[PDB]
């Protein structure tokens, strides 16, 4: 049978779902190992052991215990990236769509969503592998992995919390594809993983780190990139963080030993509802838990290591939305709102430069200020609002990436660099907040073909051609099909530096996405707050 | 007779002058103090002695012994600012232009000539005040007063050498024109000072200098503030480069006395030929012997003068020019030619901030650098030749003078801004250099209006309405005529910062003249050094 598989861990039974007025095969929550529950929360994940019998993958697994964001109840808008199943400890599966009839040897892709490292889940409507398996004839896995506390909890120095053990279950996933995807019809040395915001920068590790590098063949990386501000913390922040988490609940703080017995005697919930309270600034755009440089999963500093071109040489593709940013001012900085313009006064620009770089030191905020202010027009608040806007995006996203795929392509073996630009017609969110953040997935995943979802018919085409450049890229190690007579997406050069933007409008071809502010943000700033 | 006047020193007689084919009077090399000479020579000047006879002014007096350019043997473009007339020590002369027939009680207009304080005449052919004088009918006055070492070398403490000594004998000559302008025809009570460059410094400091603001009623600042990076310096430094230039001269050290009259013994040309060994820095725009504050002259800091309105109030007219650095790049940068186009590379761009801004350490000249380089063209020779030229002109002149306005306008009676951008059409320097430093002045003085120096129609009606503006505005305090159906310059407050260009084109009023930069050089830089 097509929905019948047998694997090196047992045997499957998938389900046929309908896509695009055809079907396909899905196999849904096919487990990659052993519940971490119990004594196991915090460890390094552990493989599945093989099962007898067939194992039921008809039905999406459970979400990992996370927070829940509850800014807009019932707002599509913002639940739409809330897990919409059960959340539990136990929930380290993954999913899998096969092209129907079943292929011999086709191209795999794997997702890895994102969400601060601290949400997300891979059941998300936005996260559907049919259309694009179906769409692209490429076998589509989207695995699963423990956010917040539950999976990047560090006590450096212990085996009870060494940290990172959420990409250690990311490359449990990988393991599995790489040695059952064959079985659905895979190809496992054409694997390409891809993944935006914290699974951007999650792919960019699996780059870096040595133990991942020989799991996957192409990348790539959405809305971000391992080196940025947010992604990741010494083992000694690490270790303070787990402190005070402890500290919030009330638990003996002696010892190693001490602490990890406490917190694993609470409920999900409880370390979830202090999770926030650990964080040393006031600030946007940071979180808790987080990756850490711990000289094992990152052998060394990851400057150093972009800079002795020590990471995989292969073929990436990447990019950037045109406002990223706006989502994070939206929540946490004063003077935003939902349902207004929101023009921004001085006072208020100020406290967002404040709480946007949370590290810099008066004089830095001061020369944000500077590089983030048109003075013949201060008290222009759509002035304001955008230059917030732009300044949480280039700090965070934008500038960050731009350092990365410079020093990528440097020993790399080919770079694509995309720019986003166009907002959905049948958005929820206000205008002010722009190409918002995470949007261009829905493209990328193929949303606008089914029409009761509503897109303009520009938006489907939109959507056909990123399709296709993800996928051909996936195949080859270039999005552009070898005697076409489209445009040709221009390969990125230490040179040139050549970009495409990404809408409905005639391709166009740029050069140094925003020079100007990433010189700021990677070559300026740090050297004046070290010097200072 | 008309050509004959008994002041309050002595009877002076003057000789008639033809000016466009018509005439008027003048007294030429009237003396205000007494010959600084011999053991004179760096001391305070003396009144000049009462004289029995007449005194011969028919022709023009000596000029201060001065360093001479050289750059460019016979080109015209720079040696009409080189000394026409023998060079002494004996120089402390002024010239009156007085109209025909002899006013009663007009206003007089007291001109101080710009140089660096190093250099500057008041004989030279763009500073004949007949013109003027004749075309508003106002009474003419071009005082002089000692430049370079001769002028301002400072020794605080002694009473041999106290400094601002330079700026005691402008302060003289305005003493005699306030004691005896009225037997010239000029009303004592309403004199205007006005100046350019180091002279426009200067009117800026007798502005805050208690001992001189109950001498003039109005005043005119052109390219040149008080409160400029190259207009001052502290007893330390000004003590340290007396010593310096000792030392080049092999003098004895051991005390103020011993350096001294080491230095009285030396000829004039000698103390000129190593006068430039003493700067603490390889730069541009800087210069050896200017003002110190010393507590006396200058009762504190300017900027505490300036923040507390200790100050004389009236009402100021001033302005900077389009393009007031490519002087000084010419001469001192590397990559700049009088007969290139000057495209600068990269490597000389950065010498050039080096050379411009010698007190910054590398985190400065890396926040100079990149405010003033479009990351998008950085290897566009001709950006960074305008590049170079903006921060040149931004930290010497604009930005400070912009500073100085701002601060005024919050105690005074009447500010009006303007911005001088017209290329003359018969300039003999190269296109590059545009709107060069100090060449507004033969609009002011009127040169266009005679024919045989080949100006443009528009260029002559130009030279009219500015020379009506600064002279209606010497006599009123408001360069607009009353009930005039022309264009109204508008008011500069603190509020609108309006202020206008000033060329052969329609008037036009802006705003926030170059805050961007302003705000850099002023607010950030400042910062950024003193943490740092």
């Amino acid at each position: 049978s097509e929905l019948l598989v047998n694997t090196k861990s047992g045997k499957v039974m998938g389900t046929r779902v309908p896509v695009l007025s055809s079907h396909i095969s899905a196999f849904l929550g096919i487990p990659f190992a052993e519940p971490p529950v119990g004594n196991m929360r915090f460890r390094r994940p552990e493989p599945k052991k093989p099962w007898s019998g067939v194992w039921n993958a008809s039905t999406y697994p459970n979400n990992c215990q996370q927070y829940v964001d509850e800014q807009f109840p019932g707002f599509s808008g913002s639940e739409m990236w809330n897990p919409n199943r059960e959340m539990s400890e136990d929930c380290l599966y993954l999913n899998i769509w096969v092209p129907s009839p079943r292929p011999k040897s086709t191209t795999v892709m794997v997702w890895i969503y994102g969400g601060g490292f601290y949400s997300g889940s891979s059941t998300l409507d936005v996260y559907n592998g049919k259309y694009l398996a179906y769409t692209e004839e490429v076998v589509l896995v989207s695995l699963s992995y423990r956010v917040g506390a539950f999976g990047f909890l560090a006590l450096h120095g212990s085996q009870e919390a060494p940290g990172n053990v959420g990409l250690l279950d990311q490359r449990m996933a990988l393991q599995w594809v790489h040695d059952n995807i064959q079985f659905f019809g895979g190809d496992p040395k054409t694997v390409t993983i891809f993944g935006e915001s914290a699974g951007g920068a999650s792919v960019g590790m699996h780059i870096l780190s040595p133990g991942s590098r020989d799991l996957f063949r192409r990348a790539i990386l959405q809305s971000g990139s391992p080196n940025c501000p947010w992604a990741s913390v010494s083992v000694a922040e690490g270790r303070r963080r787990a402190v005070e988490l402890g500290r919030n609940l009330n638990c003996n703080l002696n010892s190693d030993e001490e602490l990890i017995h406490c917190l694993r005697e609470k409920k999900p919930q409880e370390l979830i509802d202090v999770e926030w309270n650990v964080l040393p600034f006031d600030s946007i755009f940071r979180f808790s838990f987080v990756p850490v440089i711990d000289g094992e999963f990152f052998p060394t500093s990851l400057e150093s290591m972009l800079n002795s071109g020590n990471f995989k040489k292969t073929q990436i593709l990447l990019g950037v939305n045109k406002d990223e940013g706006s989502f994070f001012l939206l929540y946490g900085a004063p003077g935003f709102s939902k349902d207004s313009e929101s023009k921004i006064s001085r006072e208020d620009f100020m406290s967002g430069v404040k709480l946007s770089v949370p590290h810099a030191n008066d004089l830095g905020l001061d020369a944000v200020t500077l590089q983030y202010t048109d003075w013949m027009d201060d008290n222009n608040g759509i002035k304001n609002r955008d230059g917030l806007d732009d300044i949480v995006g280039d700090h965070n996203v934008i500038c960050p990436l731009m350092h990365f795929v410079n020093k990528y392509t440097k020993f790399g073996n080919g770079t694509y660099l995309y720019f986003f630009n166009h907002r959905a017609s049948n958005l929820v969110w206000p205008e002010w907040m722009g190409v918002i953040h995470g949007y261009e997935i829905e493209f990328v995943f193929g949303l606008p073909l089914v029409k009761e979802l509503n897109y303009t018919a520009e938006e489907e085409a939109l959507s056909r051609r990123i399709m296709h450049y993800w996928a051909t890229f996936a195949k080859t190690g270039n999005p552009n099909e070898p005697h076409s007579q489209e445009s040709k997406w221009p390969l990125f050069t230490t040179k040139e530096q050549k970009f495409i933007d990404l809408n409905t409008e005639p391709m166009k071809v740029h050069q140094r996405l925003r020079v100007q502010m990433c010189v700021f943000w990677n070559q300026f700033l740090p050297k004046l707050l070290n010097a200072t």
